[PDB]
C-alpha cells in the first residue's frame, strides 16, 4: 500500500520525515537540500549546490524504485531569482531527453540558508 | 472525483473546498489556523501549528484517510527560525508515520499567519 | 508516461514540458501571464491571472483533462495585498467545480510576474 525510502547513502531526513514514499506507483520526495552523508553544505556556489540536490535525487529516485526519466513534476525552490540560469545550465544536465513539468519560485529562505531546494514526483519503473 | 467538505471546520468560503479524492489520493487544501468560528487562533506558531494539524486530521477523517496514510506535507512557513518549534508539534502527528516533506519560508501567508500545511494522502 | 508540448502556447524554455500525464493524473508546469508572443499580457494582476488560466484551460485540454477535473491548485502570488482580486477572477473559471487549493506569497517570479498557478488534474473520462 505504502513504502516509507530512507537511505543511509543521504544525508538523514532528522525527525519526523522520511526521504520519499512510495503510493499508488508513484514517488513523493522529500525536497533535498545540497547536503553530503555528513550532512554538510557542499559549496557556497550555486551550480555546485544544485548538482548536490539532483545527485541526491538520482539517489532517492533508485533507492525508491524509480529513476530521472520517470520524473512527473519538479517543484524548484530558489533564494535568488537572479541565480536561475545558472541553475537551469545543472538542471538541464540531469532532464535532457526527460523534460517534466516544473514550477521554479523565488522563497524567503531555505533550510539552513541553502540557495536551492528541489522536490520531484515520480512514477515506478 | 470526490469533493470533501466537512461541516466539522469553518467553510471553504469562494471557490475552493477543504479537499478532493481522485484515485484513491486526498489532496488537502492548505490548511491556515483557524479555529472553527473561523478566527487566527492566536499569535504563538506552535499553537498556530498545532490548529493547522487539527485542521488537516479532521480533513483526512471526513475524506476517508488519516494522518497514517499521508504520501507528502509541505509546510509554508514565515519565519525558519521558528522551524525546530513548528518541528516538536509536527512530531507529535507524524510520531510513528513520518511522510515525505518539503518544508520553505515564503514571504507572507493568507491572514498574515505564521504557517500553512497541505497534504497528500491515500485512502485507507 | 505522456509529456504535453501545445504550440497554442509559448514554447517551455530549455528543459520542461507544459505538462506530464502519468496513472490518470495531469501534472502541469506553473503558468505565467505570458501571450503566444511570450510577452507579459498586463501590469495588472487580474489581466495576468485570466491569461494565467487560459494558458492552463489550453494545457489542461491538451492533456485530454479539464478545469472541472482539477483536483489541487497551487497559487505563488507575489502581493497577498492582490489576493481578493486573483480571487475574483479565478472564481471566474471555478465555478461549479471547486478543487483543493494552497496559496502563498512568494519572494520573487519568473520574469517579476505577479501570480502563477500549477495544477494537478485527473485525465477527463
Ligand atoms: O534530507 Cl536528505
Ligand atoms: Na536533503
Amino acid at each position: 500500500s505504502m513504502k516509507i525510502i530512507n537511505t543511509t547513502r543521504l544525508p538523514e531526513a532528522l525527525g519526523p520525515y522520511s526521504h520519499a514514499t512510495v503510493v499508488n506507483g508513484m514517488v513523493y520526495t522529500s525536497g533535498q537540500i545540497p547536503l553530503n552523508v555528513d550532512g554538510k553544505i557542499v559549496s557556497a556556489d550555486v551550480q555546485a549546490q544544485t548538482k548536490q540536490v539532483l545527485e541526491n535525487l538520482k539517489v532517492v529516485l533508485e533507492e525508491a524504485g524509480s529513476d530521472l526519466n520517470s520524473v512527473a513534476k519538479a517543484t524548484i525552490f530558489i533564494k535568488d531569482m537572479n541565480d536561475f540560469q545558472k541553475i537551469n545550465e545543472v538542471y538541464g544536465q540531469y532532464f535532457n531527453e526527460h523534460k517534466p513539468a516544473r514550477s521554479c519560485v523565488e522563497v524567503a529562505r531555505l533550510p539552513k540558508d541553502v540557495k536551492v531546494e528541489i522536490e520531484l514526483v515520480s512514477k515506478i519503473k
